[PDB]
């Protein structure tokens, strides 16, 4: 849900991050720049350097990583 996800990083349904073209390396700073305060209802997890959300904000996050010339990878948090 949005309350617990954006608030504590709990009950989130998606975990996404920007990745570098060519190497596929995770890019924490690019990820942070489009998460938390930059994307309503998202939760930036500084330990993993990943962006989490309950609502499906993949389109919005995709646009962000792309604007920086990066790719995006997401994990569905499936039960």
């Amino acid at each position: 849900n949005n309350a617990f996800c954006a608030g504590f990083g709990l009950s989130c349904k998606w975990e996404c991050w920007c990745t570098a073209h060519g190497t596929g390396n995770e890019l924490r700073y690019a990820t942070a720049a489009g998460c938390g305060d930059h994307l309503s209802k998202s939760y930036y997890d500084a330990r993993a350097g990943h962006c989490l959300f309950s609502d499906d904000l993949r389109n919005q996050f995709y646009s962000h990583c792309s604007s920086l010339n990066n790719n995006m990878s997401c994990r569905s948090l499936s039960k």
